């Protein structure tokens, strides 16, 4: 049950941040290609979807989407024409130019490894899987590729968002993108039903990664998330991480037996067991194999899931910050590693507040869209001090 049209109206002609996210998509306070040219997408209550949308400026933006009121509404990839002239129609035709890098973390591809909660619910104890998403994503953001100017966003619902504006960034192309993702996407099949067998040795960033994520993973997946007491379970998501035939028949035979072991004695067990089958001549390799199993296990639970193609597209459209969820009536705020789901302001709660204080600028969403302000200021004076930088490599 959606929060009724009149919230959703209300809640765009009083709260919604249009100045800041304009600001924030169009790099300057004077309307630009960046704004001008950029594709909207709407989605409304009852199912209809509208794209190739484009406002031209501040005012432009908030009365079409007043008029419209969208359950949501998702942004696109700056374009060579304005998206809302297609129809009327083909140069060649629409071509897409840059947009903003963008990385997304859905909590239901964890279903696997979390017991808490499945699907699109979420709490505070599974959420750490997505602040260790953001450590390992924001470390090779800032120390590999070296961006700077990013955001992480509640997505409403499942998880959580990162907007890369940088403007090398902006300008990578539908390979590049995919380069990108490689680089980050460590993990391949998803699986099971098989094993990583990630390369080796792991390259740098695995190696940064795995040592990030090590720390974490007794109380998260072994204590908090306990998934693999449930034998089926571990059966299914746990034994094909491992290399042997017979260390895995072993285990399975011995788990059917000794039933719903808890996940900490399932992991020990993995050790005892191989350590009585491979004592030997060759023991050293079979130990060295484990282990390697087990680092892959750590990523394969721990490690940054993306929602691939939505990285990977320059066109690909993805929902605005402050956005309300209708589903849940959750305001997708801006967000940091401290974030709690739970924490999320309800559009209902805002709306309550803003009488109860008579005033527009006195709710639990005013601090976000200050902090907001805060960071869209700064990455407006960088694009501006990139041009001035322009301007100092041709002082010369």
């Amino acid at each position: 049950n959606g929060p009724s049209s009149s919230d959703m109206e209300y809640y765009y002609k009083s709260l919604y941040p249009f100045k800041h996210i304009f600001n924030w998509l169009n790099h300057s306070p004077k309307p630009s290609r960046d704004m001008i040219n950029r594709e909207f997408a709407m989605a409304f209550r009852s199912g209809a979807y509208k794209r190739y949308n484009s406002f031209n400026s501040v005012q432009d933006f908030k009365a079409q989407i007043e008029k419209a009121n969208p359950d949501r509404f998702e942004i696109g990839a700056i374009y060579n024409k304005p998206p809302r002239e297609r129809d009327t129609l083909l140069k060649s035709e629409l071509k897409a130019l840059e947009k903003e890098l963008v990385f997304d973390i859905d909590m239901d591809d964890y279903d696997a490894f979390r017991t808490c909660c499945s699907g699109a619910q979420v709490c505070s104890k599974c959420w750490k899987f997505i602040s260790l998403a953001m450590k390992i994503t924001n470390t090779a953001l800032r120390e590999d590729f070296g961006y700077k100017d990013f955001i992480w966003v509640f997505s409403g619902r499942r998880g959580a968002h990162c907007w890369v504006s940088d403007k090398r960034a902006r300008a990578l192309t539908d390979v590049q993108r995919r380069n990108v993702l490689d680089y980050v996407n460590v993990i391949r099949d998803r699986n099971t039903d098989k094993r990583l067998a990630l390369k080796r040795p792991y390259h740098p960033h695995l190696a940064r990664s795995l040592e990030q994520l090590k720390p974490f993973f007794v109380s998260i997946m072994l204590e908090e998330q306990n998934p693999w007491e449930d034998d089926q379970h571990a059966i299914q998501t746990l034994l094909p991480a491992l290399y042997d035939k017979q260390l895995i028949d072993s285990l399975k035979k011995y788990w059917l037996d000794n039933p719903r072991r808890s996940s900490k004695e399932k992991w020990n067990d993995i050790d005892q067991i191989a350590t009585s089958l491979f004592k030997g001549p060759k023991q050293d390799s079979h130990i060295i194999k484990l282990r390697e199993c087990k680092e892959d296990l750590v990523l394969m639970t721990l490690y940054p899931k993306l929602d691939v193609e939505v990285t990977k597209q320059t066109i690909h459209l993805l929902k605005a910050p402050f956005c309300i969820h209708p589903a849940t009536g959750n305001v997708c705020v801006p967000i940091d590693e401290s974030f709690a789901p739970e924490k999320a302001p309800k559009l209902i709660d805002l709306q309550t507040e803003m009488e109860k204080n008579n005033d527009v600028s006195l709710t639990a969403l005013q601090p976000f869209i200050n902090q907001f302000q805060a960071y869209v200021s700064s990455l407006l004076k960088n694009e501006l001090g990139s041009v001035k930088r322009e301007r100092e490599d041709d002082d010369e």
